[PDB]
RNA sequence: GCUCGUGUCGUGAGAUGUUGGGUUAAGUCCCGCAACGAGCGCAACCCUUGUUCACUGUUGCCAGCACGUUAUGGUGGGGAC
């Protein structure tokens, strides 16, 4: 959208990266100037990319979309988790683990089971007596389920686009989604790769709130589609 | 301790899980982790011993009561031990 185009990015800080000692050597084409040894993002395509990224989100939701926020760095744990659920579009946030995108049907099953065992747990815990260091574990197991696995609890089947925030920490989930085949978008700094991502958002990864308005805008853009999906139907 | 399902890595045998840090009598748990799970083992459920309560009182027991061959709770009786 238009995001008072370069304004926001400008005050925000989007435009900082990542200095010579490691860089992706695919952003030949992506520099701007040599500043202070931060790399600069120019900022102008930027906004075509975010668009274009806006335009397949938009067919991605009325296809009927099902956007998976995949997210592990602490710029991004408390800021992915409250859009995800504003927008209720699944999401993890903490320990994205091996499997899930390949392990389906483990991963249903312990859908399953955590669905049935937040109901039978609170229901032993508030009626019949139970001793220690049995119900204790099992409200811990409970607890290790619901710290592990977030917004994944709503997925019928396979999903339909991966949001990816510092591939560099969270590799192994492109690497998933390319063997599977999902549309990817992801958040990628100087040090990032193209090949592995389709619908590329080059900007910073480090800070906060850098993360956070684009998180905002593309939740605002799940939103807008989620309820363009009443007429859609 | 020994393995499996699925995933993943490798052309392949195979690997990962099951490595690492901490802990435990224990692959016992904890933390992190391309692993996520499960199974047989460990543990627990069983028997016995250590404390205690209720119930029952003979062929067991005898605190209070009455005699007993002198004598043996032998006796009527007693639920205390």
């Amino acid at each position: 959208m238009a995001v008072v185009t370069t304004r926001q990015l400008l005050e925000s800080g989007v435009h900082f990266g990542h200095q010579t000692r490691r860089w992706n050597p695919k952003m030949k084409r992506f520099i701007f100037t040599e500043r202070n040894g931060i790399y600069i993002i120019d900022l102008h395509q930027s906004l075509t990319y975010i668009d274009k990224a806006y335009a397949f989100v938009k067919e991605t939701v009325a296809k009927g979309g099902q956007i998976l926020f995949v997210g592990t760095k602490k710029q991004a744990q408390e800021s992915i988790v409250e859009q995800a659920t504003r927008v209720g579009m699944p999401y993890v946030n903490q320990r994205w683990l091996g499997g899930m995108l390949t392990n389906f049907q483990t991963i249903s099953k312990r859908i399953a089971r955590l669905k049935e065992l937040e109901a039978m747990d609170f229901d032993k815990v508030s009626g019949s007596g139970l001793t220690k260091k049995e119900l204790l574990m099992l409200s811990r197991e409970k607890d290790k389920l619901e710290k592990d696995l977030g917004g994944i609890r709503d997925m019928p089947k396979v999903p339909q686009a991966v949001w990816v925030v510092d591939t560099k920490k969270e590799h192994l989930a492109i690497d998933e989604a390319r063997k599977l085949k999902i549309p990817v978008v992801a958040i990628l700094d100087t040090n990032c790769d193209p090949d592995e991502v389709d619908y590329a958002i080059p900007g910073n990864d480090d800070a906060i709130r850098s993360v956070s308005l684009l998180t905002r805008i593309i939740a605002d853009a799940a939103a807008e589609g989620l309820m363009a999906r009443s007429a859609g139907k």
